[PDB]
């Protein structure tokens, strides 16, 4: 049993719920909170504008340090770094940007980071400003992720036409 409230249970691992994913970290203080990231960390717009913006930019504050060790992510990789006020840790995940020109196979990459986490409160990988289908995100979210994704979807008429839309 967990602390999630008010999803609908899409498959055995699968759950969704309309709710803005910071307001859900707050509530819930999960273990692991996804970010919407990209390779730089620099956390301008999006999810993880939202996420740095409910920090205090802390979480930018982090992620500099983070990339002026390590060098950037790549596409469809991650890194865990401090939930800060939202949760014990965020996994900083990179989905493609399609406004980028990025390759859309990366996806299910992107999503497997989320195996290594037993349970996650979740965006919808590369939705959003990234550019590709939700549908086709919350596709490939079920058939890659085996743990338990809890994911928040900010905009109630795309939540309305995920589920209704869900195989
Ligand atoms: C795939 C993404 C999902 N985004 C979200 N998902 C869940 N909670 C959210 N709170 C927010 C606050 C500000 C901006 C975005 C969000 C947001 C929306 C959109 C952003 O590109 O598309």
């Amino acid at each position: 049993v967990n602390s999630f409230s008010g999803y609908l249970k899409l498959t055995d691992n699968v759950y969704i719920k309309n709710a803005d994913i910071v307001e859900e970290a707050k509530k819930v203080k999960p273990t692991v909170v996804v970010n919407a990231a990209n390779v730089y960390l620099k956390h301008g717009g999006g999810v993880a504008g939202a996420l740095n913006k409910a920090t205090n930019n802390a979480m930018q504050v982090e992620s500099d340090d983070y990339i002026a060790t390590n060098g950037p992510l790549k596409v469809g990789g991650s890194c865990v770094l401090s939930g800060h006020n939202l949760a014990k840790h965020c996994l900083h995940v990179v989905g493609p940007n399609v406004n980028k020109g990025e390759d859309i196979q990366l996806l299910k990459s992107a999503y497997e980071n989320f195996n290594q986490h037993e349970v996650l409160l979740a965006p919808l990988l590369s939705a959003g400003i990234f550019g590709a289908d939700p549908i086709h995100s919350l596709r490939v979210c079920v058939d890659t992720v085996r743990t338990n994704v809890y994911l928040a979807v900010f905009d109630k008429n795309l939540y309305d036409k995920l589920v209704s839309s869900f195989l």
